DNA sequence: TCAGTGAACGCTTGTTGACTCGA
DNA sequence: TCAGTGAACGCTTGTTGACTCGA
C-alpha cells in the first residue's frame, strides 16, 4: 500500500535508537520520549509500532541478525578455496562491519549490558553462529584431531574472540592485522591439539 | 576518627549501585535517587561523597582494580611451579570471582556499555593487565618463538578471552573445564607459532 | 481505516538551601 | 565541624484519550 510509509517510520524509530547509542549511552537508559523525538513523532505514536522499549530492543536484535548472517554466508562461500582462508574472511567481515557500523555497535554494547530479555535474544543469535561454525569445521574436516565435544569448545572460542573484538572495530597493530594474527594463534592451536 | 562511619556510607552507595545492577540493568540507567534510597540516605546526602553518578562509576572501576590485581598476584606467584600451570590458575581465578561476584559483574557489564569516561578507566585497567602479562611471559621465556610485538598480541588474546568469559562465570562443558580447555588451545597456538 | 497529533494524568528525576544535632 | 535531613525548584518521564485528516 502506502503502509510502505509505516515501515519507514518503523525504521526511523530503530535507526534513531541505534544512533542515540553512538555517544556512549546504553540502550537501557534511553527514554521512549527521546527516541520518538529523534525519529520525528509525537511520543504516543510510538505505540502504533511497539508497546515497549524492550520490544524495540528485540527488533534491534532481529535486524543485526539478518545482517550478521548475510555476512557469515559470504565467509562460508569463501571457505571452499585452498589457501588464504583467514585473511580473506577477515576482510569480508571488516567490510560488512564498516558498511553497517551502528547495528554492530548495538550488538557490541548490548551483548552483556542490556535487560535480560535482550541478553537472551543475543545469546540465541550467538549459539546459532557458534553451532553453524562447529558444523562447518565438521563438514570440511579442518580440525581432524577434534571430536564433536572439542569442536563445540573451539567454535565457542572463535565466536568469543570475534564478539570480543567488535568494539575496537567500531571507531602493525591495526584492527585487521591484529585480529588475523589472533585468529591464526587459535587455528594453530586447533591443528596441534592431541 | 568516626569518619570510619563516613567511609561506611561510602561503601553503602557503592555496594547498592553494584547490587542494583544484579537484575540485568546497566549502570547508566541508575538514578541517584534510587542509589541513595537503596543505600539508606536522603538524595542530597550523596554529594557528601560524590558529585556525579559518573564519579561513583569511577570509584567502582578503582574498587574492582584492587581486587583484580590481588588476584593476578596470586596467579603470578603460582606461575613459577613446573607443570599444571593452567588448571591451578583458573581455579585461583574462579575462586576470586566467586568470592567477589558483584564487582566482577560490574566489570563484565560496563566493559563496553557505560559512559565513555568509565569505558576509559576500564581500558586503562585492561592495558595494564595485558602489559603485565606480556612482561611475565617475556620474563619466564614461555613463548620463545615470539618477539616483543607478537607477545603484545598474544597477551591481548589471553586478556580478551578472560574478559569475554566473565559474564558466564557470574550466575563436561562446565565453566572451569571450558575456560581451561579454551586457554589450552591458545597456549598450544603460542608454542607452535613460527 | 488508521499513522500520527496535542493535551492532560500522576510520578520520578538532579540539584538548591537553610537545617539539626552527635562526634 | 560536618554526615545526614526535609522541603521545595523546574523538568522529564510512560501511558491515557478523544482527535484529525490523507490513502
Ligand atoms: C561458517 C560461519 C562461521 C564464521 C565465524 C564467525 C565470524 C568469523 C569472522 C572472521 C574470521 C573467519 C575465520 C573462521 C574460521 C575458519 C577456519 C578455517
Ligand atoms: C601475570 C598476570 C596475568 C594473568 C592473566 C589474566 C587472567 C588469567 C587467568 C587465568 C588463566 C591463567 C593463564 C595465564 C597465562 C599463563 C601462561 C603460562
Amino acid at each position: 500500500p502506502r503502509a510502505e510509509q509505516k515501515q519507514q517510520t518503523r525504521h526511523a524509530l530503530m535507526s534513531a535508537a541505534r544512533h542515540l547509542m553512538e555517544s556512549g549511552r546504553g540502550f537501557g537508559s534511553l527514554s521512549l520520549r527521546e527516541v520518538t523525538r529523534a525519529a520525528g513523532i509525537v511520543p504516543a505514536g510510538f505505540y502504533r509500532h511497539f508497546s515497549d522499549m524492550d520490544q524495540l530492543g528485540l527488533a534491534l536484535v532481529a535486524e543485526v541478525d539478518e545482517t550478521f548472517r548475510a555476512t557469515l554466508r559470504a565467509v562460508r562461500r569463501n571457505e571452499f578455496e585452498l589457501g588464504g582462508l583467514i585473511d580473506a574472511s577477515v576482510r569480508i567481515f571488516l567490510d560488512a562491519v564498516g558498511a553497517n557500523r551502528s547495528q554492530f555497535l548495538f550488538l557490541a554494547r548490548e551483548q552483556y549490558g542490556g535487560s535480560l530479555p535482550i541478553r537472551q535474544a543475543i545469546a540465541s543469535l550467538r549459539q546459532r553462529i557458534t553451532d553453524d561454525l562447529a558444523a562447518d569445521l565438521a563438514l570440511l574436516n579442518k580440525m581432524p584431531h577434534l571430536d564433536g565435544a572439542a569442536l563445540d569448545v573451539f567454535a565457542d572460542l572463535v565466536v568469543k574472540t570475534v564478539f570480543a573484538t567488535l568494539p575496537e572495530l567500531i571507531d602493525h597493530l591495526m584492527p585487521a592485522a591484529k585480529i588475523t594474527h589472533q585468529l591464526r594463534f587459535i587455528m594453530i592451536g586447533g591443528k596441534h591439539w592431541h
